[PDB]
Order: C-alpha cells, then sequence, then structure tokens
C-alpha cells in the first residue's frame, strides 16, 4: 500500500521487519549519494532529522565539510526488492536543511520544487514519463564491468533466449514488485541494448523513481553474474542510450496541449511551449549530457538529434509530437541521455517552457523532410542551428546564459561549471591509442 | 481448455498466476518481433489496445518512427511451456491498426488474412501441414553458438542417446504440453538433424504456431546447453534444412483435390492449382528462399528440388503428390525453408493456386525419371524450367513480377525488395577464406 | 540485557550455553591480546582470577616472563556475533593485579582508569563518539590479505551493489546484534573505504567497545572471502583511514562547554580545554600516529591536517567545532589513525584537556582561512606550528614531553620509548624500491 505518516512507516517497518533504512538523495553531478541507518534510529531520526556532511551533495570538488540536516518524508518510504537473510531493507528520501533552518539551496531536489512552485503559480503541473535506455554486459573473471555482449538482437527482438533472458524478466519482476507501473519493456536497435518505459505520472515522484530505478538494476545484474551499464555510447557503430521526455501540462485537472478545434489538435499553449524549449534548449545542453561520451552519442546517422526541429511525422526531429491525442497529448524531448541529472534536467525543462508560454515565443514552421539529407547550404538558408558539437562547447553557451543561472541558483550554477571545466581539461590532454594507430607509422 | 473471451483470458490468467504477458508479431523479413506487458495492464489493454513504434515491422531498413495501435485478440492466447520462480507467461497476438483506424497494410499477417478473405470469395478453405527440419547443435565455452556435432546418426536413427537424448524429448513434450498435436518426430538424413511434422489445421492457426514453434524449440535448447540452428544449409556436403508444406482446398466440409471416378484420384481443380503453382513459382521464389544461404541448399545432389517439375511417385520433383487420398489428399511443395516468412509464404501459394483453377492452367505432363539424371539437350527438349541460382537472380524474377506485387501490396513489395537488395550487395563484395585457399599460391 | 553480576553472567551461560570464554585486553602498543577458558572454569575464575603471562602486556620487547593475575569484571560480559555448530562464544575483560595484590600501572586500561579518576576529583566525566575509517580488500588464491578493490565508488556513494554489499550489511548486523548502537555507516573518499560512527558513551565502555570493533570487522571479512584492514595510508595517492574524537565534559549531568550567553555558544571552559589540547598536541603526536605509516597519511592535499589550530567553520583544523549546540555540543579531534592504542590516545586527551582547564590556557584566534593556501611567511607570521613530519621527530618530542611521563606512568613511558625507537631503527635502513627506480638509471 500508500505510507503517508511516520506511524504509517514505524508500523510498516515492525510488521515486516526491517533492519535498516537508507537515506537517498543525489549531488549537483547527478551521482547517487546514500547513508545507512539502523531501524531503531528511525524514530528519533522523525523526530529531529539527522545530521550529515552535506559537502557530499557539492560533488567531488568540495573542499571543506559542512554540516546540514535532513528531515525524512514519510511519503518516500518504500521497500527494495531484495530479501536479505537478515532482514528487509527499505529506502527514504527528504529536504536538506541548514543549521540555521533554512533550506539548502544546492540540493537538486530543491531545484526542482522551486520549478514546480513557479508553475504552480500559473496553475499548470507537470506529467512526466520517461524512456530509459541501458546495455547489458558481462562480467569477467574478476567480477570487473566489461563490454561483452549477451546477444545480436535488433529492434524488438525476442532476444535473449539463453540464462540473460531470466535475468531480464528478474529486472522486469522487481521495477513491478514496487510499484513502478512499467508500460513495457524491449529489446532497442543496438545489440543486448533494452528499453523501459515509465508510467505517465507525477514529475516529482518520476524523478524520484528514476533515480531509484538507477541502482536497483544494477544491484541485481551483479547478483546474477551481469553488468547494466548507463554510457551514452559505450559502443561505436551502434546505437547510444538515450532517454526521451515525454511531458504533459495540465490545469485544473485537464491536459492544456489538447485541443480539439485546431487541424493539428494543438493548443495555442503547446505552440509557444514548443516555442521556449527550442530558443533555450542550446543554453543548457549541458545539463542534458553532462559527460564526454554523451557527445560521441550526438553525431549525424543514428536516431540521436543533432538538429534543433520540430515535426509531428519525423523521428529525426529534436522534438517529436506523438500522434496520441485527447488526454494523452504529450511533447517528447529527444536529447537527454540516461547520465543526466533528472532533477536538474525536468527543472530546466519545465522552467524554459514556462518562459515560452510567458512570452509567447513563435516555434516557427516545422521540419517534415530528412534533415540529414539537405545540404549546409539548405540548412543556412532554412535557419537550422545543431546542438553543440562537444562538452567544451556547451559549457561556454551554458555559461553566458542568465536565464540557466537564474533558474539553477547561483551556488549550483557556479559548482556545476567548475566540476565540469576540470573534467574536460583532463580529458583534452590525453592521448588516446586512435592517435597511435594513425599517426606512429605515418609520420 | 481453449480461451474464446477477454473475460476468459483475464480469469486464466487469475487462476494460473500469470505476471507477464509478451505480444507476437513478426516483421516483413520473418524476424519474431515481441515485447513485454504486466498483467496489470492487461485488462486496460484488451479496451483500447497498445501503442508502440510499428517502424519495427519494416525490417531493419526503418527510418523513421510510425506510431500506430495494435489490438490483442483473445482467441490466440496461450501459455508459454516453461515455469519461473516468479509466476507463469503467456503470449499473445493481435492486429496492427493505423492511428486513423484503417489497417496497416504492411503486416504480414494482414497479407496472409487478405488470401484468406480472397479465397472465401470462391468458398475455400486451405489446411497447411509443414514438416519443419533444424539442427542441434553444441554451445562453446561461453554460449555462443557453434557448429559442432551432436551425433553421427543417420535417417530415422534412433539418436541421439547420451544426454542429448533428454533435451530432444524436453523439446517434443514442451509442443505438446502446448497443445500442437505433433503428428511424428524422427533424425534426418544429415547427423544431428532432427525433422518434426504438425497436424492439419487452419492456415492462420498453422501460421502462428510456426512462428511460435521457432522461438520455443530455441529456447529450450539454451538452458539445456545447446542449440537449435534453423540455417537452411548449415554444413557442406550433408543434406540442408526445408520445410515442405502439405496443402490442400476444402469446399463445403469436404476435400476439393479428392476424386475417386478419376484413374489418379485427383479432381480436375487439383490439375489447375498444381497447374498455377507450377506457371508462378519462379516469380516468388525470393520470399520462400529469403536469405543467401537458402541457395547453398538449391543444388543437384540431394533431396533439394532444383527444377520445376511435378509427379506422384518421383520424389525429386518440386511438387509431390502422396499416395495417401480420401480426405488425407495433399499437395507438398519442397521449395520452401524454415528461414521463410510463414505469413508470406502462405499467402503467395494460395493466391498462385487459386489464380491457376481460374484460368484452367494445365500442368502438364508429369516427370516420373530421374532429372539430374538427364542430360541438358533431354531438358531443354522435355521444357524443364529450372529455379533461380543465386539470390540476386531470384530477386530479379520477382521484381518484374505484376503478379507478386498485386498479391503482396505495394508497401511490403518495396521494402521487401530494398531489404534484399542490401544485404545481397553487401555480400557479393567480400572475400571469402575458400579463394585464398585457391588462388593464393597458384597466383 | 545488562549483565551486571557473576550470579547473571553465570545463568546466561547456562541459558543460552555458551562453551568458551575468551578473556580480552591489550599491550602498551595497541596489540590485542586474548586466550580462551572453558566454559566450566568460569565459575572458579570469578572467585580466585586467572594466573597468566604477564609479559605479555609489555609488547614485543618481553624479555622476562612476569606473573600477574587478572580478575574479572561481570559487566563486560557479551556474546560474539557469530554461532558456531559447537555453541556460543563470549567474551570478557577484567582488570591486572600483581600477585602482592597491587593493581599492575604498565596496564593501558589502568591508565585511563587514573585519568577518568583525576578528571573526578573536579566532577567533570568524558562522553566520547569515535568515527572509525577502514578499507575493504579481496583475499588472494592463498586467503593471504592483499590490496584489490573492489569498487571504485566515492564519498557517500551507494557502493558496492556486487556480493561485496552483502558483506558490509552484515558488519552493520552483526555490530547492532550485540548493542554497539551505531549512528551512520555510509561510503568514505576513497575507493573501497568505508567509515562507521559510534554513539556518545562513557570514555571506558567507548574505548572497550573500540577495541572489540576491530576483531569483530576482521573475522567477519574473513568468512565471508574478504580483508578489512586498518592502515592509517594503505594506498599512495589516495585518501588515509583516520579516527576522529568527538569529546564532550559533563559536568551535574549537564553539558560544561555549551553556553547560551556566549555569542559563539561556546563556554569558557571549551576554550580553556582547547588551549590545553593545542598546547601539549605536539608532545603526544606518537601516541596518536604510532605506526611508520601514519605519517604517510599526514601529508598536505588531503583531509588528514598537518597544522595546529582550531576553527568553526572551516573544517581543514586540527580541532573542529560541530555547528551542533546543546547537550550536543563536542570537540572533534582529527589527528588520530585506527591504529593508535584507544585508552592511551584518549587518556591523554583528558590529560591535555583538564590541564588547560587548570591553567586557563588561551586558545588564541580560530584560523578561518585555508591554511595550505598561505605561504610560509604567512604562517611563521601567524605562528602556525606543524605537527612532526615522520615518527623519529614524534618519538624526540614525546620523549623530553615531562607531561607526557607523568600522565603515563614511568613503566609504560619507558617502555612505549623503547619499542618504538627499535622499529624505527629497522625501518630507517631498509633500500626501498622506489630507490631504485629513480637511482638506477641516473646513477
Ligand atoms: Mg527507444
Ligand atoms: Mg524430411
Ligand atoms: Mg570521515
Amino acid at each position: 500500500k500508500k505510507c503517508t505518516t511516520k506511524e504509517d512507516v514505524l508500523e510498516a517497518v515492525k510488521e515486516r521487519d526491517v533492519k535498516f533504512i537508507r537515506t537517498q538523495f543525489t549531488d549537483t553531478l547527478g551521482i547517487i549519494k546514500s547513508w545507512a541507518i539502523p531501524a531503531e534510529q528511525l524514530e528519533e531520526a522523525f523526530e529531529n532529522g539527522v545530521m550529515f556532511d552535506g559537502s557530499s551533495i557539492q560533488g567531488f570538488t568540495r573542499i571543506e565539510e559542512s554540516d546540514m540536516k535532513l528531515a525524512l518524508d514519510p511519503s518516500t518510504f518504500r521497500i527494495l526488492p531484495w530479501r536479505p537473510a537478515t532482514g528487509a531493507v527499505a529506502r527514504i528520501l527528504g529536504d536538506v536543511y541548514l543549521p540555521d533552518g533554512n533550506p539548502f539551496k544546492g540540493d537538486p531536489r530543491y531545484v526542482l520544487k522551486t520549478a514546480i512552485k513557479e508553475a504552480e503559480k500559473m496553475g499548470f503541473s507537470m506529467n512526466v514519463g520517461p524512456e530509459l535506455e541501458f546495455f547489458l554486459f558481462k562480467l569477467d573473471a574478476n567480477g570487473n564491468p566489461t563490454t561483452e555482449l549477451t546477444d545480436q538482437g535488433g529492434y524488438f527482438d525476442f532476444a535473449p533466449l539463453d540464462r540473460a533472458q531470466d535475468v531480464r524478466r528478474d529486472i522486469d519482476y522487481a521495477l513491478e514488485h514496487m510499484g513502478f507501473q512499467i508500460e513495457a519493456s524491449h529489446h532497442e536497435v543496438a545489440p543486448s541494448q533494452h528499453e523501459i518505459d515509465f508510467r505517465f505520472g507525477d514529475v516529482l515522484c518520476t524523478a524520484d523513481n528514476v533515480v531509484t530505478f538507477k541502482y536497483v538494476v544494477k544491484s541485481i545484474a551483479y547478483h546474477k553474474g551481469y553488468y547494466a551499464s548507463f554510457m551514452p555510447k559505450p559502443l561505436f557503430g551502434v546505437n547510444g542510450s538515450g532517454m526521451h521526455s515525454n511531458q504533459s501540462l495540465f490545469k485544473d485537472g485537464k491536459n492544456v496541449f489538447y485541443d480539439p478545434d485546431t487541424p493539428t489538435k494543438l493548443s495555442q499553449d503547446a505552440m509557444y511551449y514548443i516555442g521556449g524549449l527550442l530558443k533555450h534548449i542550446r543554453e543548457f545542453t549541458a545539463v542534458t549530457n553532462p559527460v564526454v561520451n554523451s557527445y560521441k552519442r550526438l553525431v549525424p546517422g543514428y536516431e540521436a538529434p543533432v538538429y534543433i526541429s520540430w515535426s509531428a511525422q519525423n523521428r529525426s526531429s529534436l522534438i517529436r509530437i506523438p500522434a496520441t491525442r485527447g488526454n494523452g497529448t504529450r511533447i517528447e524531448l529527444r536529447c537527454p541521455d540516461p547520465a543526466c541529472n533528472p532533477y536538474l534536467a525536468f527543472a530546466l525543462m519545465l522552467r524554459a517552457g514556462l518562459e515560452g508560454i510567458k512570452n509567447k515565443i513563435d516555434p516557427g514552421e516545422p521540419t517534415n523532410v530528412n534533415i540529414f539529407h539537405l545540404s549546409d547550404k539548405e540548412r543556412e538558408e532554412r535557419g537550422i542551428r545543431s546542438l553543440p558539437a562537444d562538452l567544451k562547447e556547451a559549457i561556454d553557451e551554458m555559461k553566458g546564459s542568465k536565464f540557466v543561472k537564474e533558474a539553477l541558483g547561483e551556488h549550483v550554477f557556479s559548482h556545476y561549471l567548475c566540476a565540469k571545466e576540470m573534467e574536460w581539461d583532463e580529458y583534452k590532454a590525453v592521448v588516446h591509442p586512435w592517435e597511435l594507430s594513425r599517426y606512429l607509422s605515418m609520420l
């Protein structure tokens, strides 16, 4: 069932014999952070909160120990889908507060909550259903992750059929055991690549589920002898893993994108919402694609979009509008990848759309043709822009964007840039083996 | 029992505790496609259908994603013959509908349904009992498929007798547990080659069983440590694997082919039906033999037929009439191989045969001699044509065939040719190791 | 249940079927010493005590065997958290007495008891909750300790997720089973590094728990196939393992340090307590860092402090004041490492702190800036002294320290210096492989 109060949470712990409670939160860069709490400490923790080292939320660029207090949220209580012989295990979330009592503005979760409040000021609320894609590789003799494939299936194929089939089934059952309400799971285009579609639900709950989904799948694969990876592009020559984000806005319990009186069955607000996204998508591209590997996926010749356009029938467009209408009307953004931070990505995605609605930004004419087949002169004539080519270019765009700074806050903005800046500098000075193969003998 | 209504399907799921439902459909090229659905979603799925990416139907030549709705068919519900510890697993089939509500004409299942409807206009219904042949190889240390033999048995031999014998028995029991009602199963001519025969049934039901049969057998072999292969010719110097198709036309509940008054006990319609098949078999040979490897099997010196002829006693003929009469009267076509798409293959066989009946096509005199033992002058004198030698030749014949395009529809016709054309072009530019062993030292 | 009397201890042994009783005590250098006693001998042991070779408390510098008598303390009875098929196992502590009946002054436990008694003269009592950090490596094929990492996680990371995850959970449950009342356990900065926090309690009980904690964790890791190491710096280029000590003084049941009137909410006594610690921390640094490897951790550029300073907001200082106030007011000293002797380390902390209170030593102005970023002239101008660079320097300081000698007693003082002196002399004459790599080719 659903737990609401701390009394209900305590009753469930005693009833089902939960021995350990694990907090859950993410840092600025999207890594999942957690620590364990004995079951007996839970009652005291609900009363006064737990002190911890809040400097862990500032990424790996932390310098000084700082103390903030975490106040648990009973509504987020859930039980992990594995049963150790010792006892049951459960997880819980909460809010971060400074010692003086003010909420800590560096928390990515707090960033999303502020965005929700801004949307609520205009009466709107967002529902997001993401589609997460991941790989399933083998493990070496020492248990370290590898890139060995498990099958050579294709799109929607009925694979695998060996022992790896049971591992895939176990992941589906474990997610359903927690009430995830999976829509559909299927094979993806690349070999040993799978996709899972989440139920179309509230944005705040979805973001927490996405974080929970990541380490649940990874834990299951280890105990079955496999490894699940979320790299945006682990192999060259095959499709990468992306996280498309279907979204919709609801006012007064009704979808606002649907308009029965328009030829495209789309409301005027939906046009503005797309217009806002297109205008600002270049600026916060770093948030949606936070690692260097993310831009190996964003290359022409695959399903990944590298051009800024919106369409109804075309699929290569950055923003795709599914043919579904009515209450199910939705807008799909195809840029993000699973390595992104769901809290930051959704918050910017919401904030960008609202700014377009507020300012009535015209999205322009849709692109129903194949952009990849057009020439540069055609693209220049049509005024079609392109996403940043590499991480360094994305940082330069995001670094002068005042809209991103205003939305994310000063603290998160500065910390995110410095962490990415140091990461890029380390990468740019490495001599890759590809250079040796091409240049050692020629020169 | 047999489930006919969605209420019965739901009751069976609750009764037998089925946790996952898998859809089932095939693309244009014959690959089996599927995706999973949680048991809770089943009730909603029956009411409204499931939206999915239908670009997977168009093969691996897909370019743009297109959305259309699948409506489940409760009459096709069945439970897979393996019991995971989590719960039971079941599969289901359905029809593909475009968003506007019109059925999708690119579905291979829809192609067969149109052919059945065309026969219904003339008052005929067809029953098909196919003979499927496959190999049983060993797996390497990494679980990848190999071509290692399991026994050196011969035709109808009592082999294997080692632990592989239990694996073969499990396949037979699992198929019977699903209600396929197998007729017989025996060893084949080549080592480690086995054959399974099906009972007569409605052509639509038989086609679905053939698709289900393929991945059921493959799954069982993996879990026992072996591999089942359906290549038309996996080894050189031994017989290949083919899928003969015994077929009969039923009108008013009685067999059309049977005729007690004729000396051969075959009706005039059966003569026309054979004549129609012989006239057009050359055109759609690519459908019955879709892959390149299929033509390594159609070479003289084995049971595979390579000349267009029909006979009552000879076995080398392309079309053979078994000695059985009465309701068991049937016509066997020996060209197809298990790699073919059963929906497309049967639809063309039915449509081609009906055209002969309408046009009173005379099949000509049967060939009761050994065609292989004859000379080219004799074959030229007798006017005996031959099947296409390679995949490229078959495509050229199919491409200009007006009848084939009309039967398969424009969408399937164009897509099928392009996929095969690209496949052949890749193959023709490879340097095989056989050339090196022959020409490196010589030249 | 809390065992108090020998009758209660005997009743518990019979009830829970404990077959073996293990004594527990430590030598001067911090090694854990123990010997087994049959359950039947327990009743006789309580009446008269156990005679044993008392030369084991002097370390590895023992020369002549001497006899002292151990008088068991029933209040320290505990049952170890593993269940052999033979029967339960329990541990117990006690005091060491010379044959003439006088207590042995060489016992590290007796040193702490004298320190507690000295504080009792002024009505003060201490509560200490330490934070112990340790590594978790893999065993080789022969079961010998090695240094292969089990995960590449970071600070507060939700790692490991493979089988090592269960091993970590077992440690947490086993500790809770004995009644340790753990606050929180989490991953640390270095890969495969973990931290466990204790609750506040009387310093005598806490010291015994720390000794018990060390071999309990080590035993669990072996039986699961891993190894837990307490080396202050097992790897180069990563953070070391330290044991921070949070301490507080209580008078009349109230916290002495807390003072609501002061702007910093710290009493005048707390300032003197810090002042005493800073004055004498240089002298007994060898006790807190007893092994040679401890000074590899004490290098600039990591979390380890190397400068004598105290701060409230800056956290790189040697002494840190957490933001908590009220009864939770505490002072954290960050120099010690897990290799230190808890009895000697805590005893010297009390003696140094009280001496500051008696003499009203002013702690000086806090350092709120980054000391590592300052220049040598700046630190010289600020008068920021430094901890000893290596074990030899620390011994020289500790050896002329009048305060340390009278605090630890003559017997412990002389024995500790000789043991460390011999250890350093052996190390200073070794030719390390690093020297060969740098100097063989160059010279
Ligand atoms: Mg996808
Ligand atoms: Mg046969
Ligand atoms: Mg720490």
